[PDB]
């Protein structure tokens, strides 16, 4: 698809705000632990490693439909493009909090030690599904069924297999552990992460409506909404809360955005 | 209503200053832990979660009156006060250097005491209006004080968005922490600033400067803009907890000084 | 005090240099522990606190007296000094870089001894009179010595902003650092920049080099005027704390250097 | 060779891309700990300190080859492909968010398992010829399995600077990175960029976007100009340590993505 | 002496490249323990605190010779080499990943070992005349190796500025670190860059690129100039601490490589 100019004039622009709830594993909003993992079940051995579904997190989609654009035998074609973006994760002031059910700090007359360890923040727009690729700890790990991980997972898989693709197509089914964004592909997505590890790490987030960043190309141009669909994806790990008897659980938070879209000339395919 | 062009020539600029005392728990200048929270009492189980008011941190809020502007609310435009930049700092850091306090040792007993540390959270705002609040909970099944402002009838969605968790900050000392934070799919007329490091005993990291101006102006070069002639100031500076001898622990906060240059905005007689 | 132009032409600039020592408790150069606090003595109970005058860190200030501008003191115009820029190191850093020194071990008896490490607290300041100062305490009940400058007739209000809690820096070595800091909500002559990092173990971060400049202008263009063709230069410096292996304590300050670039700025007589 | 100006036109813009697979010591795609090295084997003494060679992690390259240019040898002017920029991306960071993993136990046994942390090293490289490595080591007189790339007879001048320990990085998985680093006396030909972050236990810290790119022009305008046509892609990502249950670790490392953008550069014929 | 402008035309540009190797205490390149410490040996009192020479590392330095410049002396402006910025790296990085070596486990016996961290500290300079130095130290009543350069007549006010501790660096391995620092109230012809991290078991950071120059030209524009078309190189790289498995101690330093651009600056003659 060759792409043209931006169209101008009055009603180019518009805007959509949306938000994606965490998929820690309790993934339905009655589920007790909603934006919790389950309880860790931890392997035997290397052989032996069957993790629940609930103990995993797995990847927020969604897909936003916007205003149709096109008489679809014109020369040119106009498409959405995704200029800019704010997003924030919602709710960081709740970790703020040592009174929490969880482990004591010192002994039974401390408050409890609040959500750490592992975080993983990652967002994405773009005018169609996340291209993925698919890598674990482990080639010998069975995966639930129902979820969509590797198939006919080979030692070569704890490192890169370039046969180990898949789309984000689908909300909470897609585990962190195993999928991330694929570098070799992703044109038409910009997409933004961070990873700090460890057991205790600290973590650390801001917050703030001043911030926005710009999803256009070195050649200006944003990510274009193919069948008019803004695709947006997300995970937000921020630790581990930790129990009294030292079960422990994968703590995230949801993930607010605001796209700022305007029209595109392409042309016709 | 529609924003017009800034209003120039003389007296067309002010300037305030407020600060903010922390709201950690011990609330009343006469509290002997004023500045800090009552100690933490811990759950016993999820299903019996009963935080004190007085351990509970709370936002804190201040309105200031700004001068009036119309005289004759029938013309066709009107002015309002643009909030443009804010100097802003946080009073007092330096008194977390201590070592002979009460407190934990930091070895043995000849040692100093260990300082205040672990969790900070650190907020400013600047509004033409109530800092829009949205409401999430680390337990659902947390039963707060009914003298708070706190989620009614919460469910497990709580502990994620519910688009029903709402608020205003419009009360002082009265909306905690970790109930409510920033609603970003609002608060068009705000700016806040926020950060938060975690962990039980992460050193504490400040600045302190008379250098530094933030701006508030959107990308149209439009600051908020203050609804009956109304300045909201909003802050919470958690800058750690500090440990008893007994290991009982109470939050520990600072307060906030604020300098807001403002000048007059035209908008278009919304009637 | 209406401020006017930059005064052009030769001799228009010049320019100073000082140091200043730590004061962390032991302030006289003879102090067997120059440049470090005496052992912390640590509070029985929150109303039984009475921290030793040579245990408490307080700030650094010295005077630097300028060329005097003004010759005829009621001319229809004035000039005051004002300070452009300056370039300020904190000196010996590296004198923390030592396994050596009595102390605790590191782990046991054949391991080096733990460096200073923990709390630390950098300021420093520009100001054409004394730096203003803020009040607030971490307990309202501690006794201080009475040879200090500290708040007169404490409240639990204190530990928090009391209006009323208001200093000058105005002596080297009396105002102790846990009592004082700079005020906001004045300081209008004065810069002044600071850092904290709390904690109880710390490593303490520093760096060191002569090409970087601190300009002191603000957003009219104007810097520090100097009151009476006097500079007021202030700091401090706890880089940290040394244990003893005894396990008693003391803070570890480093003195800082400044220097200072001014020019003659016109002012109209009042 | 005398460099001269950019050829301009059509098609004289290309781009390639690449992945390179850690060589952690299981370097083998049916090993069944691809992309971690085999459990570390401790010298006992500093006399006997032989570690497996699977032990070892090495740096990874490839050679990219490109398009061709010179039809005929003879003209007074040849093109070489430039080296104009790079976008790379370390992959899989997300397979480290795993708590379930066998290994050892954070508190009890009923919690998760510590996740990979510990000593970090990434490095990439893209340039025109072999990378130009420096040998330095920790130890002169751990005795290097015979079939990997090290310093020849090594004396106790190596655990410093000496000038005669330097070599190509011509071999994948081959050259040991706690024996050689990027030469920064040569490599006039290449750009590398290196960040390290040691320690036993620290958690490692990494960003992923397909939103940066690295401009590779030197200051004169030039990036790498590939000689024979050859563009070669250097990396090594050590993201930290894996502990098993018995406390045995293994190095573990992630695979580098490369996407290079190059131009047709005019050099003179020599 | 009056400096003039920079002198164009061809062959006015050199370049010079340089490595100085670590001075740990084990300075001979026979020593067994080559780029490192002795086994540090602690200070049983205050009063008797008598460092080994072999513990204590020292900075780097030296002196290059740059092309002479001015036939006749007698012309009323000369030519000095002017340095207008340098390419410097740390060497031998990774040589830290290494957790074979003799030490002690991580965790148990089955287990690697602890790799070099807690302290370090990196500086280098480049200067056309020695770098000058101030002496500071953490206790005057150490009494420091005689055949080293350290404050002669140590009395407690050298436990922080005592203006007649003063130095130049114009010997290699002779002074140590932990009395001598760069002097910011001197140096006025030498550009100093330093940071420090301390700690007992700190991780080390340090990056490596062959794409970064630092410029050493001062306000006016001028780089430091050569006197007697000398060119003084600095430097000192502590990157932490190995522990043997014993858990005694020793400092562990690297080399530093400098690439050093100069151009021909005119200067009046002082007759
Ligand atoms: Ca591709
Ligand atoms: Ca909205
Ligand atoms: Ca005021
Ligand atoms: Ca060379
Ligand atoms: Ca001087």
């Amino acid at each position: 698809v060759e792409v043209l100019e931006v169209r101008t004039g009055p009603d180019a622009i518009t805007q959509i705000e949306a938000y994606l709830n965490p998929r820690m594993g309790n993934n339905n909003p009655t589920d007790e632990l909603y934006g919790y993992s389950a309880d860790i079940n931890v392997a035997s051995s290397k052989a032996s490693d069957n993790p629940n579904a609930t103990t995993l997190p797995t990847y927020s989609v969604a897909v936003i439909k916007l205003p149709m654009l096109n008489d679809m035998t014109c020369d040119t074609l106009l498409m959405w493009e995704a200029v800019s973006v704010k997003t924030e994760v919602m709710g960081i002031s709740s970790l703020v909090n040592l009174h929490q059910g969880g482990k004591y700090i010192y002994g039974s007359s401390s408050g409890t030690i609040p959500v750490q360890g592992t975080t993983l923040h990652m967002f994405s727009v773009g005018g169609e599904p996340l291209e993925l690729q698919g890598l674990v700890a482990s080639s010998t790990t069975t995966y639930p069924t129902d979820m969509v991980t590797i198939k006919n997972m080979k030692p070569v898989n704890q490192a890169l297999d370039p046969n180990a693709k898949a789309l984000l197509d689908k909300d909470g089914k897609y585990p962190v552990e195993v999928w991330s964004p694929d570098p070799s592909k992703n044109e038409n997505t910009r997409y933004y992460g961070s990873f700090t590890g460890g057991a205790t790490t600290p973590p650390v987030m801001q917050f703030t409506n001043s911030v926005t960043t710009v999803l256009l190309d070195e050649n200006g141009v944003g990510p274009l909404c193919k069948g008019d669909k803004l695709f947006l994806s997300a995970v937000d790990i921020v630790g581990i809360h930790t129990n009294y008897s030292e079960s422990q659980n994968w703590r995230g938070l949801p993930r607010y955005f605001n796209v700022t879209l305007r029209k595109r000339v392409v042309k016709n395919p």
